[PDB]
C-alpha cells in the first residue's frame, strides 16, 4: 500500500502528534566494483599552486560494492505546504520515532540483442535473482550522512530516485605546507602518505551485518527506533546585550510623534557597571550574560589529516553583511534536491542561509577594544579597532583571530532548512561531546538510527573461474519501493502579543522571493524547491 | 465473476429494489507526462476576430499523469430495453447505494524487434509490473465529471473501453473585450494572465490519497457508498397558469359534436383578479402561483475567468420552437457514447433534448407587457411587445433581457437522458446552494462518491539518471475489469385515468424515430444508441 | 407581465404588498374580487351585476 | 418605463406573507406536484406541506 | 472620520460590466450590430444607463458564497426579521440567530 | 488536449470546435468553454444603484 | 494542509509602505495607534 | 484575553474574554422624545435626493 502524506493528530494542552508518511520508488544498478576498493585521491592539479591549498581534496576513502539508503532530509518527508503550516503554528519540535519498510522488489536483466539488424536492448525480469539488504543497527560501520553531500532521496514523490553508493574514510596522514599568491621558493612538501598499523580499519558489510536476501515477491521491514533527542524552538530571538532587563529611566517625554525623550545625567544616574568610570550608559552597563560571541574568521587548522576550515556556530549576519564571520552556510543542491528542472548545464544551484537568531550575530566594523583604565575619548594607541593591521598584515585584524567564547557566552541553537536540510545526526564516540552539531539540529543522545544498506545479488554466468582475472556476470538492475514513518511531538505557540506577527506567506506572480510560480509546475512539468523560513514568529529571550 | 445485468426485486406497496450490474474491460497506456504539467491554452486564432468571443477557450488547466474512471452515465449501467421498462412502469426514482470492484489486472510490455527483417512488434506480460489505484473518498481534489465531456466508459458491454486522463482547472484571470461583426477599432485587450498567490491550488494524487499497488494476480474493492438524494418524478406536467383550479362556469351547451359552449358575460361574472378592470377572463384571473418563467436569452456574463453562457433551467420548447429560450440542451457524443458505428469522419453526432415539462415553457412571440391601469385595447406606447427594439437594437427585445423569476415562480426538475445523460453530481462548497443542477438530476446532499483514479507503475530501464534531462522507461500498458453495483429505489405508477396513456414503444423498420433497426446490429455488427423519452406518462400538477 | 406558453397568454401572478402613497394597485399585486349574494353583496341589489 | 419590466427580486429580498380576507377569502390550498415548490401561494394563506 | 472600502474575496462570483453582453435569437458566430446588446448601448434615451444597471441575473441556478466578516468594525451576529418569509442571508453581519 | 507544448513558453491546443464532443444549450454545431454547459450559476448580475 | 504549494498567509512586513506595516499596529512616541481591517479567508478553498 | 482549547479531530473551543470600563452621563431628556428630522437644506436641491 503506497502512501505519502502527513497527518496532524491533535491532543490536549496544545500538543500535536505529527506523522510523516513517505513512500518512493528506488533504482539500483550492479555495483561495478565486485570487491571493496581502497582508492586514494590527490588533486596535485590544484595543491601544487602557491595560493591554492583551501581546495585540498586529498584523502583515501574505501569504496564498498554497497549502496546506502538515507532519508535524512526534511525535503523528502514533509510537503512544501506542510512545513509552512508548521512554522506558522508551532513553537517547538522534536523527533519521536522512526520506522522503515521495503517491498515490491523488481529484478530485471538486460540482453542487448539484434546484432543482425542494428543494436536494440531487450528487457525482462528474473525472479530467482535476489537483492541484499542489511541494517547497521548497532552502528559498527562509520556514519555517512547522505545529506552531507546532497545524495539523499528524491524530494518529489511522483519522481523515482536512486541510492548513493556507500564509501567511508581511512587513515593516511596527509601533509601540505603554507604558501600565498606567488610568494617565493617551493611548496616545501605536499606529501600524501601510507597506511599506519595503529589506525587501519577495514570493515566489511558481510562481517558486520546480517544480510537478508529478497527476491521478487519478498519484502522487508525494520523495527521501530525511538528517538531520544532535545526539542528545537521554532522562533527567533532578537534581544542583545543592550536589551536585557530594566531599561534606563526616562526624565524627558516627547511632545509630538517626531522627537524622542531623554535620560538622566550619565554621571548622576543610578546603576552598576564593571568599569572605573563614575557614570552610566547602555554600552557599559552590566548584563546577565553574553549574547553570542566573536569567532576567528576563516580559521584553517591542520592535523595529520591536513588543513581544514574550523566549523563556526551560525548566527545573525548583522548589518555588516558579515557572512563568513557568523558562520552562515552555502548549499549546492541539484534537481532531485531542489533547483529548477529547466536549468541547463551541470551547474548546481546554490543558496546561503543566514541564521535568524538576531542579537547573537556580530559586526566586525564596529567591533573594537579599549585599554587599561577606560578613558572617555580613547587615544590612538589606547584602542585597537578593525582597521589596525596585525602581524605585519593589512587585511588581518584582531577580528579574524579573536575568540570571545566564555562562561557567560550563551547562544541559540541553529534552525534547520526545509529542503536539503539535515534532520538528525549520530554523536561522536568522544569522551567529551560538543555542545551541539551544525550538520543537523537533532543529535541522538544515545545510539542512533542504524544506517540502511543495499546491494544487488551477484548474478553469475556459465563461465566462472575464481582464479581468472576479471570475469563476466549477467547484466542486472532492480527497483523497489520504500515506505517510511516518522512521528514527532510539538506544541502550538500561543498568541500573546497584539500586533500581528510575521508569517511565512506567499505572493502573486511577481519578482518577490515568495512567488507562487516558484513551487508550481511549468508547461512541461518542471519545478524547483526553494528553502523556506524557519522560525517566522519572534520569541523573547529575557 | 463477470456480470452485466439488471435485477428488479419487487417489494410491498409497489416499491422496487432495482439493481444495476455493470462489468467492463478497461485499457490504459503509459501516461506520457511523467510529471504534473501546468499547461495553458489560448485560442488567439479565434479570439482575435471581431465577431468571435463566444468561442473563447482560454484557461489554464493542470495535467496529471493519472487517468480517471467515471461511470457516471446511465448509458453504461442500464440496458436500452431496461430503461424502457422503467419509464413505462415507474412513477419516480432515486439513488440508493454504490459499490465498485477491480480485478484481473493484466500488465504487458512491448518490444519492437525484428530490425533485421522488417519491423514487427512483440508482446508479452510482466507480473512484477504494478498498477496504481486510489480513491478520493474525502473529495479533496476538484470534481471532474467524465460525462461533462463524454469521456465516461463504454455503453456497450461486449466492447472494451478506456479511461479519460485526469486534469483540473487553475486560477489565471483571463480578459476579453466586446466586439461585433466588423465594428471599428481594435479588440482593446485580449489578455491572458499569470497565477495569483491567493488562488493558487496545486494538488498531487500522491499527497492526497492512499495509493494501492496492484500486480497481475491482485484485485481491489471499494466500500459501499450510500446515496443521500431526493427522488425524481418519471412523469411530465402540462398544466399552465390557464389550467389551474375551478374552470369558468358554463352557460351554453353544445348542440352537436362540432360547435362549442360559451361562458358568462365577462363583466357580470364572479371571480377575482389583480387588475382594476370590472370584468373577468382566463388570461387575467388570479392563479395559485407561477408555472415556469421568462429567462434572459443568450445571457453572456463575465468575471475574472472571462465570458460564459449563463446556464438556464430547461423547460418546454413551446409552439414557438424557442430552444435557446427554454434552455434546451444539445449533446455531441461519439461511438462509445452512442452514435452509429458506420459513420465516417471524426464528425460527432449531435442531438437537442427538449424538456417535456409542458406548461412551464415560454413563447417569446406572444409574450408582451401592458402599462399603467390596464386598458382593454392597449394603445401603441402603452404596451411593449416582442417586436420593439431596445437600446437602439432591432433584434434585441425585452425577452432577451427579462427575468420573470420570483417567489411564486415554481417549476419542475429536469428529466435525465438515457444514453450520455449524467446521473449524480457533487455539490458546490458554497454557503448558499443552488436550487438544483442541470448537469445531472441527483445531487448528493452531503458528501459525494469519491472519484476513482488509476495510473500504471513507472517501469524503469537499466539506464536511469534523475539529474538527466528526459530519460527512457520500458514501454508498458495494461488492462483490467471493472464491476459496479448500483442499487435504486422506485415506486410503480398507478393506473387511474381511463384513456390509455402514452407509452415508449418501438416501430417496424420505417422512417419513424422509433425504428427497431436503430438499436439492432448491422451485417458487420455496427449500431447506435439513440436517446430515449423519459417521463412518457402524463402526471397532473394541480 | 403577460407571459404565454402552449396554453396561451396569462397574467403572471405577483406577490401582494402595500399600495403605497402612489396608489399603485396593479403594481403591488392588490386583488379585486367579484362575489354575489351568497358570498356577500347586498341582497337588495338589482340586476346580475 | 423600466418599472413595468424591472424585477428587483433577489437573495436579500425578504417579505411578508399575504393576510386572508374574511368573507370570500380562501383558507387552505393543495400544493403543486412540482419538484421545486413556490415560496407560497396567493390563492390562500395555508398550504398543506 | 477614516474610511475603507472592503472588496469581497469570493472570486469567480464577481462581475465585470465592460465584457458583459447579450446576443439574440438563434446564436450567430459573429453577432451583427442590432443582434447583440452590449454595455455601450444607451437604454431609455440615456447614454450612461446600460442594461447592466437594470439587469437582474438572479435565478434557481444562481448559487453564491456568504460574505466574510471584517475584523475591526465588522458586526458579529444579527436578529432576524419577523417576516413570514426570511431572506437567504444578511449583509449587516455573518451570523443570524435562527 | 491534442497539442503538447515544446518549451516552457508556448501553450497547447484543443480539438476542432466543430468536431469536439460535449454538450451546450445553443443550436450551434460546435463546442467552446464560453458556451459549454455548467453545473449552475456562479454569482450573478445585479441592478446598479 | 492538502495542496503542496505554500498557500497565502496573512503576514506582516517590516517598516515600509506595504499595506501590512508593523508600525501600523504599534504605539507612537506619545502612544497613538490605529486598527486597520484585516483579511478574512487568506487560504484558498475549492468550490468544485 | 483569548483562550484556545483544543479538542479531538481538529475542533477548537475558542473563548473570548472582554472586560472594559464604561462611562455614562445623565440622560438630558428626562422623558421620551418623539423628535422628527427633515434635511430640507439638501432635499430641496434638484440633483439631491
Amino acid at each position: 500500500s503506497y502512501d505519502n502524506q502527513t497527518h496532524y493528530r491533535f491532543l490536549g494542552d496544545g500538543w500535536v502528534e505529527i506523522t510523516a508518511l513517505a513512500t518512493r520508488l528506488v533504482h539500483l544498478n550492479m555495483p561495478k566494483s565486485e570487491n571493496y576498493c581502497r582508492i586514494r585521491v590527490h588533486n596535485t592539479t590544484d595543491t601544487s599552486v602557491k595560493g591554492n591549498m583551501a581546495k585540498d581534496d586529498a584523502h583515501e576513502q574505501i569504496w564498498t560494492p554497497w549502496s546506502l539508503v538515507d532519508a535524512n532530509a526534511w525535503g523528502v518527508w514533509l510537503q512544501p505546504s506542510d512545513w509552512q503550516y508548521i512554522c506558522n503554528t508551532m513553537s517547538q519540535l522534536n523527533l519521536v520515532s522512526l520506522d522503515q519498510e521495503i517491498f515490491n522488489v523488481v529484478l530485471k536483466t538486460v540482453t542487448e540483442q539484434d546484432s543482425g539488424g542494428q543494436a536494440i536492448k531487450i528487457y525482462n525480469n528474473d525472479w530467482t535473482a535476489c537483492m541484499m539488504v542489511a541494517v547497521d543497527s548497532n552502528n559498527i560501520l562509520p556514519y555517512t550522512p547522505a545529506a552531507n553531500s546532497m545524495e539523499t532521496l528524491g524530494f518529489y514523490p511522483w519522481k523515482p530516485t536512486i541510492a548513493s553508493p556507500y564509501r567511508y574514510y581511512f587513515c593516511v596522514d596527509r601533509d601540505l605546507s603554507v604558501t600565498y599568491e606567488n610568494q617565493e621558493g617551493t611548496i616545501e612538501h605536499n606529501v600524501m602518505g601510507t597506511p599506519k598499523g595503529m589506525n587501519s580499519q577495514f570493515f566489511t558489510i558481510e562481517n558486520t551485518q546480517q544480510i537478508t536476501l529478497l527476491r521478487t515477491g519478498d519484502e522487508f521491514a525494520t523495527g521501530t527506533y525511538y528517538f531520544d533527542t532535545n526539542p528545537v524552538k521554532l522562533t527567533h530571538t532578537w534581544q542583545t546585550n543592550r536589551q536585557l532587563g530594566q531599561p534606563p529611566l526616562l526624565s524627558t517625554f516627547p511632545e509630538a510623534d517626531t522627537d524622542a525623550g531623554t535620560l538622566t545625567a550619565q554621571g548622576s544616574r543610578h546603576g552598576a557597571t564593571q568599569m572605573e568610570v563614575n557614570w552610566v550608559s547602555e554600552a557599559i552597563r552590566t548584563r546577565p550574560a553574553q549574547v553570542g560571541f566573536c569567532q576567528p574568521h576563516n580559521d584553517f587548522e591542520a592535523s595529520r589529516a591536513g588543513p581544514f576550515a574550523a566549523p563556526k556556530v551560525p548566527a545573525d549576519v548583522t548589518q555588516g553583511m558579515d557572512r563568513e564571520a557568523n558562520g552562515s552556510v552555502r548549499y549546492s543542491y541539484g534537481k532531485q534536491h531542489g533547483e529548477n528542472w529547466a536549468a541547463h548545464g551541470p551547474a548546481p544551484e546554490r543558496y546561503t542561509w543566514d541564521e535568524t537568531n538576531f542579537g547573537s550575530g556580530r559586526d566586525t566594523r564596529d567591533g573594537f577594544i579599549q585599554s587599561a583604565p577606560l578613558v572617555v575619548p580613547p587615544p590612538l594607541n589606547g584602542i585597537l579597532t578593525n582597521a589596525n593591521p596585525i602581524g605585519t598584515k593589512n587585511d588581518i585584524h584582531f577580528s579574524n583571530v579573536f575568540n570571545s567564547y566564555g562562561p557567560l557566552t550563551t547562544f541559540s541553537h541553529p534552525s534547520p532548512v526545509y529542503p536539503q536540510g539535515q534532520i538528525w545526526d549520530k554523536e561522536l564516540d568522544l569522551e567529551h561531546k560538543p555542545r551541539l552539531h551544525i550538520t543537523a539540529p537533532f543529535v541522538c543522545k544515545n545510539n542512533a538510527p542504524g544506517q540502511m544498506l543495499v546491494r544487488l545479488g551477484p548474478n553469475l554466468t556459465d563461465q566462472y573461474d575464481p582464479n581468472g582475472a576479471t570475469l563476466s556476470r549477467i547484466v542486472t538492475y532492480g527497483t523497489f519501493f520504500w515506505k517510511g514513518k516518522l512521528t514527532m511531538r510539538a506544541k502550538l505557540r500561543a498568541n500573546t502579543t497584539w500586533n500581528p506577527v510575521y508569517q511565512v506567506s506567499v505572493e502573486d506572480n511577481g519578482n518577490s522571493y515568495m512567488s507562487v510560480t516558484k513551487w508550481l509546475p511549468t508547461a512541461t512539468g518542471n519545478m524547483q524547491s526553494v528553502p523556506l523560513i524557519t522560525r517566522p514568529v519572534a520569541r523573547n529571550t529575557y
